[PDB]
């Protein structure tokens, strides 16, 4: 049957460039004829063969009667949904993959793995479907909305590992690890080290060795926490990432933060999941991340660059590598992924334009997808194109 | 070729969560530009790979022209339609399978039998399809609305079961079993025992050598007929279920219906079809159940469990198990159904969610979806999220 | 490679019952928002695996804005489309074959057949397509609307074999026959007998040897053309059937055309593409044939049979099986079809309801199919459920 | 794997007929109910199972509210999408291959390579695609307007040869031909000859040795620049067409251009993509053509042929072949491809219909397709039907 997937080598390049816009709303219109689902949390996960692009749906479509109560996170109506990528996420082309109000899901090599999570905030429920089947479940260890990556899982030889995290939004969220195979939960992994507040986890693998995820620090901090995972003593250490350059929003200015690595600073509070992935070559590692343009506002999105180094230690900045997502345009969620050639890996980031009007209208958000491809300079931004009074 | 599918063990689990849940109409608003189809008596049935959800429409979308008529149940419009269980079922996505006002499918491994009764209501047909090519018929035997069960026929070792009915609804309506086998029937089973009124039964295996099913009364109990149908003689027996908690919506109070377990009881006319699955394990056998939360309405459903014992005479109550639907939403028809995982046979619950407006305005249904899930207690309710009116 | 379809022994059966409607203008309502093409002249045809329902489109939908000149039969728009049988032809479910206002199709156990014809009514044009290439041509003989059958060419060993016919509507139209091989004609067919008027054949095996088509003589009378094509010397000859059950629309009472079987008799002009479908038995054959119930008007279609004889010389009445579209509505072209199952090939006729409302508003119609299935008689009628006015 | 694609012998014929429109806008109609989408620059490339119809899309339907700017030819929004050849290209039917205001793909037997350009005028940027990963990328040489052929690109054992350009349109533009395998570029080629201004080739194979290419000149003649690339050594020459018979639109009257095959002529500036397609035989080699029928405006297209000599010397007129387009309908683009048939090649001509009614309303193509299809003479025109004010 099909071998299990591993991390390759990436695919030659040196720059990233823009590749695709998914920008459902561009045929919301009224007059039109058509059904975008209204959704958020979009992310994509690839196989061998094709790519599909997940969202959080609030299973309504625009042009509709439902746009009330679109600018909430939990509820229970919201479905994890996909289509492959490259289609138009409607209500005809969308599957409807379970209930959820969190979701994550990736491939092994031979099947999908779908992650879900819902219930009341006080409880609520990891799901996990293999293929067609519900397979396994994850009990809230904190009781206060536990909650998944909104990106992609990562497996490597049939193990899948997983980032949940369960807490306060506004004090202590010790995430976990799950190592799931065939849909069942084999193991579960405590981190070490700095684990005071860890969600939305964007992971990817360095090696056949590490797994690394830049994360969300809703709570104290706008440093990243960065986890390394080994895969083979199923082990996880999280540290709060050196570099000047703070990836979350919102954030202080670059280098503000005085102090050893481990210092908080300030802003800290409120976050944003950022965008983080791999291109691994023979010799070197090269960890491309993208944050907002705005310090403060969802607004804009750059893309920065750093070979090699510990992420824990290096206080260097981050290399600049171009503007995806200009500051007059939305710049949500970002998270990275990887497309499957036929010899090696290609190395992308994925970012969430939210169209936002505020609770008075329909709130959901266009997809822009930015990959490594030859060399050079990041040529051209993306816009979403969409006007919400239409 | 495929070999032929049978019952397997259940996969590990103890308690039943929240799935998914397919609502057509929360895009069929006016001013949308979606076309669900207006359906009822949705169910589903599961091959090795795929599960399709399966309903009889009356051949018109929402928005339309043509609610009138969809509050009755029989006519020469109506159509056994499938879409992939996932997807919603519009215009464009479903199949139509065939003209039927009652409706059945099972897959048996190798292809799928598709089961339709139309024809006038003093002489309907049984027709059976397999895949693309219509195959045989049954007629009527009692010339008072041949009918059958509404939810999956059942296949072992390439041999199909299946229940039809025929006779009054407040009168005798004497079911009976046919073995059909690529297609065409090759054996009629005249039941046994307390055989005078036995309609849409829900049926599935309790092992390789027995089918068993939850049935309706229409007529004379609010206890439910349970069938148990050996596979290996093709010989079935009927006797009511004993257990305190009366399984049929209209019922009476639970354990007020005094004497032998035999006994008809008080509000035993009308019915409605009723869930139900089983969990097989190495050394025990649980039998999943599910009943409105009101006695006599439509409304609400939760769910039960008793683990081994013998139904005909047990007595005792069932344990409850979950709100699956509140007190405030619909919850009509409900049946089981088992999604085949690699190695195991997950079992599920899918509960008819109509909306009634009366038969002014158009009358259709969502599905919602409980699988057996992991460990604990289920968590979280279904709604259904349309607003009628729009 | 896969084997080349022969025709088999028919599915054991006596009687055909309601299979299926697809009546894509239950969706075509203003207030609606489905895409129903606009569309007449329907067949099916079935390979292996599946059938495609075939039409020609004016290529316009309902609801839209071109109405106007849907009920001519010729120009520069109309094509051959098809959905896979079940679907609903709407205008992205369908897929364009080729621009046609004449057509055919057939699967000869490896790939499909597909047949337009078009060009000025003076000098037309057969083309044919294998597959997706575009392979051969035949051009106008008698320069006076060079046509085809409106209905499944016929496949044997890889030879599929079509009815073409070129001259009068009012006077003489002498057909041909092709012979294609791999989408090229290999030989052409000149028939020999009553050859004088001879279009829209509907033609099925009776055997290896035999293809038998039921055809329109719209010019001499209303008894039909029958065609015997021997298959092993590629030779044909016509005659008209004899029967009193006289099978084209217009036509005088049964039996009331007096003199030996070639006599035309009275109200010979006009007619309708008539159903004619072979139940192959081991030692017999049923020819079943349908026509309109009225005399005159296309309204109603009944179902007749008669096994064996010879229908050139019998003169005897056929027997009628059963109405399969009430008087009160609409029965156009009907058609012969056969449907692979596993070991057997099942008979089915096809019968095209049009929605006539004159020239003032869209054209199109319903497709009602009937097989043989079971024993007994033939249990309910057909309506299309469509208002007009909506 | 599967192997390598080559040219083969094209398949017998030698006349061209009507085989196909496209004309997604009878579905556009404010009162129906579809989602054409609004595009320009559409062309068809086939690998052996299927072609697919690809165009650059500007991300917006009809009805709609984003018609503003479909006139304009590069934007941020423009995307290369395709569908399969027969299907409507809507909103749901399309899948989005890249963001890219200029366009090429083609299939080299085991996997198709899509090719955008996009970016900004003075520094835009060759995006190649493999399947579903990007692969690579190549710069603007000449900063003004990198661009590509709006055609399929042509591929022989695996290597893909792509026209690209560079520089001014109204002045020098030097094109180089780029060497693609499995989606990287392996060799430049820099043509010689007559090189001051080739864009939009429309190119294919006259043999398995070389390529040939009918281009535009913006800027400086009416007659076409005629490439001649050889496959063996990776070297391309290039001089102008020396017919009488002037290809470009705009142009003057036939033959009236004086002096050596080489001379530019007057009515030199503005252009047109040509259609160009191959017919190969055993001892002769035909090259068809088309060019509009008005010499000044994008209005009717004809054909036309002329079987072996030197393009770069014979000064013949071309021989008229068949009115494909009236004089009353639009002929904007047009562009060559080949069907595969299962032993030959079946070359044919698609043309872009343009719906221009100006700046301040919609700007959007039907495609029509005529093939070398049996013998004779050329039958009948195509009408996209559309009346654009619906
Ligand atoms: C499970 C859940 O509610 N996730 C929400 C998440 C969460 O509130 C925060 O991460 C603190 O834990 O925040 C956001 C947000 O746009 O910022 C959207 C997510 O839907
Ligand atoms: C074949 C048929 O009519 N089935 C109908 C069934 C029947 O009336 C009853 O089971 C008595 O026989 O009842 C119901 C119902 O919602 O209660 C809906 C079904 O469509
Ligand atoms: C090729 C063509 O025009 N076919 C037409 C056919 C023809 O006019 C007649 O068969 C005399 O030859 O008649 C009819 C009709 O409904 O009666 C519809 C067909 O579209
Ligand atoms: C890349 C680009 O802009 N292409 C445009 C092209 C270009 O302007 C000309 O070929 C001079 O270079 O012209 C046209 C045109 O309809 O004539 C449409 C193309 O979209
Ligand atoms: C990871 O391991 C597989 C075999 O297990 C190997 O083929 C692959 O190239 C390795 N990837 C990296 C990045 O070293
Ligand atoms: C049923 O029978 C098959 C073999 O016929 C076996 O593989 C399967 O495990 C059995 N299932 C149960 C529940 O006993
Ligand atoms: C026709 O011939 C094939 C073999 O060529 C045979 O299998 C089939 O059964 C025959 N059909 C009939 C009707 O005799
Ligand atoms: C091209 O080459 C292949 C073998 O490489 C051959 O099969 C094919 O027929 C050749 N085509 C032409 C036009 O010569
Ligand atoms: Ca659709
Ligand atoms: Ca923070
Ligand atoms: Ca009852
Ligand atoms: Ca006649
Ligand atoms: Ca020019």
């Amino acid at each position: 049957e099909p071998e299990w997937t591993y991390p390759r080598l990436s695919c030659q390049g040196s720059t990233f460039q823009k590749a695709l816009l998914i920008s459902p709303h561009r045929f919301g219109e009224a007059r039109g004829n058509s059904a975008p689902l209204i959704i958020r949390e979009p992310f994509i996960a690839c196989g061998p063969k094709e790519c599909k692009h997940f969202a959080l749906t609030h299973y309504a479509a625009q042009p509709g009667g439902y746009y009330n109560g679109t600018r909430e996170d939990r509820n229970k109506l919201r479905h994890l949904i996909s289509v492959k990528l490259g289609k138009i996420p409607t209500v005809e082309n969308s599957i409807f993959h379970m209930a959820a109000w969190s979701g994550s899901a990736c491939h092994d090599g031979r099947e999908w793995t779908y992650i879900g999570v819902d219930g009341p905030d006080s409880n609520a429920l990891i799901k996990i479907k293999y293929g067609e089947a519900y397979t396994d479940t994850y009990h809230s260890y904190a009781n206060n909305i536990l909650r998944t990556q909104e990106s992609a899982c990562n497996c490597i030889g049939g193990d899948c590992y997983l980032m949940i995290t369960d807490g306060s939004a506004s004090g202590i969220s010790k995430c976990r690890f799950l190592k799931i195979r065939e849909g069942r939960i084999i193991k579960e992994i405590f981190p070490t080290g700095r684990v005071e507040h860890t969600e939305e986890c964007t992971c990817g693998f360095a090696s056949n060795k590490t797994i690394e995820c830049a994360c969300r620090d809703n709570s104290y901090t706008a440093k990243r926490p960065f986890v390394k995972l080994n895969v083979e003593t199923d082990t996880a250490e999280i540290r709060l990432m050196c570099t000047e350059t703070y990836l979350d929003t919102p954030r202080p200015d670059d280098g503000s933060i005085t102090g050893p690595c481990e210092s908080n600073g300030d802003k800290g509070r409120g976050g944003i999941k950022g965008g983080f992935v791999h291109q691994r070559m023979a010799s070197k590692i090269g960890r491309w991340y993208s944050r907002t343009m705005s310090k403060t506002e969802r607004m804009g999105m750059e893309l920065y660059v750093r070979y090699d180094g510990d992420p824990w230690t290096d206080s260097d900045a981050l290399a600049h590598s171009g503007v995806m997502v200009s500051m007059k345009e939305p710049g949500w969620y970002s998270f990275g992924f990887e497309i499957k050639d036929k010899k090696c890996d290609v190395p992308c980031i994925g970012i969430e334009m939210v169209h936002d009007g505020g609770k008075k209208t329909w709130h959901s958000a266009a997809t822009a997808i930015y990959c490594l491809m030859g060399s050079g300079q990041l040529l051209w931004d993306t816009v979403t194109g969409v006007d919400m009074a239409l």
